[PDB]
């Protein structure tokens, strides 16, 4: 059918459900919008609507009833701040780096990253406890169906900069967080694979019906960056926060 051109400033680079996010990639856009709670039960846990929305259903699919709360969502800058002085002051520099990202290299400002744990009293704020067993342990494999990651594994601490986190997952979207998992990606790592994949060599996922989805990077041009879409498909794009856009095409 009929293509479509769609324009976009270089600042949408820092817009998007693909943003990399890390000491490396600061974040360059403080307005997120479409915050709402993520539940009834938990009114000061902020994220971003469709990210809040994703979490019921996976809680619903493995039936978490009560069992996983929310611990940390939306961050603001001041708030991000105060935890890493907070940090530095209670816990030491060494741990701070490495457990707690800057302010504006946090995920937890974007919207698109929880930290879940157990529900208990004894609940650390900065470390709680979300194992690789029971309830937990099917959150994180159910995940990937469903547009999150494991942000932060342990063979991943160098290309990272932060160490290993049961709890702390970070929405992409599906199927970018299935292609991931497929893989064993980081962000880091799928930021890189997805520009081997351009508009004349995408990169094809499908499953079993369900449909084909088609994804490839486009580098941003210095003032407005030019992509084609079909009329006929239902599309998203994201910045990657660095460099250029990924388009995801629904066929
Ligand atoms: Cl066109
Ligand atoms: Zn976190």
């Amino acid at each position: 059918g009929m293509m479509k051109t769609i324009e976009l400033e270089k600042e949408e680079i820092y817009c998007g459900n693909l943003l990399l996010v890390n000491k490396n990639y600061p974040l360059r856009d403080n307005n997120v919008k479409g915050l709402v709670p993520a539940d009834i039960r938990f009114p000061n846990i902020l994220m971003k609507r469709d990210v809040a929305n994703v979490l019921q259903l996976i809680f619903e699919k493995i039936s978490a009833g009560n069992s996983i709360v929310p611990v940390s969502g939306y961050r603001s800058l001041e708030e991000q701040t105060a935890i890493y002085d907070g940090s530095l002051k209670d816990n030491g520099e060494d741990f701070t780096r490495k457990y707690v990202a800057l302010p504006n290299h946090s995920e937890h400002q974007t919207g698109l990253a929880i930290d879940l744990g157990l529900n208990k009293k004894d609940i650390d704020f900065i470390r709680p406890d979300f194992p690789y067993d029971g309830i937990c342990d099917e959150f994180r494999r159910a995940a990937p169906d469903y547009g999150f990651t494991q942000r932060y594994a342990r063979d991943k601490e160098e290309i990272t900069g932060i160490s290993h986190e049961p709890w702390h997952f970070r929405y992409v979207g599906y199927p970018h967080s299935k292609i991931m998992q497929e893989n064993g990606f980081s962000l880091e790592e799928y930021t890189q694979f997805i520009k081997a994949y351009l508009e004349d060599n995408k990169y094809l996922f499908e499953q079993a019906h369900r449909a084909e989805i088609e994804i490839y990077y486009v580098p941003a041009k210095d003032d407005k960056t030019l992509i084609k879409i079909p009329e006929n498909c239902v599309y998203q794009i994201s910045g990657n926060n660095i460099d250029g856009f990924v388009v995801t095409i629904w066929r």
